[PDB]
């Protein structure tokens, strides 16, 4: 079984277990707990990584770090990413508009300075989540009618920012019922509803923002 | 002929110039100068852009954003993104540990207190530019023996750290060998010489390192 390397977190590889658990694929998760840095260190190196980091992922047939790397290796692997440079460019600008808010949620959620910080962001979500809401008021998921990895992507940036705001997807009902969708998948349902689902926390547990052993 | 459009900056675009230059590909570069944000105001939203951005790519079959889309695409359309999940997958965690240092550069190029950053920042580089040394050491590329996009993203990257500290490729003589291996490609020579040659700045202009009309 491939297995699956990081803190047991959402963070940057959330997206990856939802997408995982879409597939049904099994795997083994090799979890490292708020107090387990020092057995990181002792094992960073020794795995065969290139570029050591965490996430990481191994099935004897690839050793990857890069959590974009990951997601994409094992869309790539059920046929996913894209049946033409230009769907696959699709699916890519898909990819880099979620990371454009999940990333500008990380950027601030360490700061001391967060709860100010968090009012520029929110204030310029919303022109952000315009964009996506247009692209759902012609296609039921963001390629279309079959799912793909931004998804997954889209639906835990949403799920964060909910944490930030919890109105701030009053304006934008599609994205309301994309949410919705995602969670009604039949493996999403029964996954988000198990012991296996890692619902907190959303950055490290050290962060001001998404950090701490429990939501506020 | 496609148009790529940006500011007069390199920025996240360096490397997708370098890319098509190295293709010796025809496209005409739309850039908008350090007074002209009124004029990509006045544009932005009459594209045909899904998600308007800069840069953005238009040809006969796509209208992209997301820089990395757009870099991806290009390669893409030559058949450079990979022969199979793992190869592909490999180029994706290149990318993904250059964005790791190109980013760690954006995100404090702009604060007033860079001077402080830089210095963390600076801290962590070397164990970064370590795993491309050893990568390096087998490799001619990254990818082995053909250039791939993230060649010219981490030429980028080096170009860009060595204004930031001229010293810190010192102790990393396989990395100054590829920087001027890929400054030896009779393409990038020439472009390097050309009037296309955007040399500075590398941010954009309101940036505390890396903005200005002139370098230092
Ligand atoms: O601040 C950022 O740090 C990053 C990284 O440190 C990184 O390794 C990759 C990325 C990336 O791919 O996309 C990003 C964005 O679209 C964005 O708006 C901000 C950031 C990043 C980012
Ligand atoms: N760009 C990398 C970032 C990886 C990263 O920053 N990982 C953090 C946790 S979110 C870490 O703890 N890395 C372990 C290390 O550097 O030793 C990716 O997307 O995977
Ligand atoms: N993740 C996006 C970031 C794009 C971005 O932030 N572009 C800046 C310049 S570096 C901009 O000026 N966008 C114009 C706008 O927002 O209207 C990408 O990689 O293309
Ligand atoms: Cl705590
Ligand atoms: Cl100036
Ligand atoms: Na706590
Ligand atoms: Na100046």
């Amino acid at each position: 079984s491939p297995i699956l390397g990081y803190w047991k977190i959402k963070g940057l590889v959330q997206p990856t277990r939802l997408l995982l658990e879409y597939l049904e694929e099994k795997y083994e998760e090799h979890l490292y707990e708020r107090d387990e840095g020092d057995k990181w260190r002792n094992k960073k190196f020794e795995l065969g990584l290139e570029f050591p980091n965490l996430p990481y992922y191994i099935d004897g047939d690839v050793k990857l770090t890069q959590s974009m790397a990951i997601i994409r290796y094992i869309a790539d692997k059920h046929n996913m990413l894209g049946g033409c440079p230009k769907e696959r460019a699709e699916i890519s600008m898909l990819e880099g508009a979620v990371l454009d808010i999940r990333y500008g949620v990380s950027r601030i959620a360490y700061s001391k300075d967060f709860e100010t910080l968090k009012v520029d962001f929110l204030s310029k979500l919303p022109e952000m989540l315009k964009m996506f809401e247009d692209r759902l008021c012609h296609k039921t998921y963001l390629n279309g009618d079959h799912v793909t990895h931004p998804d997954f992507m889209l639906y835990d940036a949403l799920d964060v920012v909910l944490y930030m705001d919890p109105m701030c997807l009053d304006a934008f009902p599609k994205l309301v019922c994309f949410k919705k969708r995602i969670e009604a998948i039949p493996q999403i349902d029964k996954y988000l509803k198990s012991s296996k689902y890692i619902a907190w926390p959303l950055q490290g547990w050290q962060a001001t923002f998404g950090g701490g052993d429990h939501p506020p």
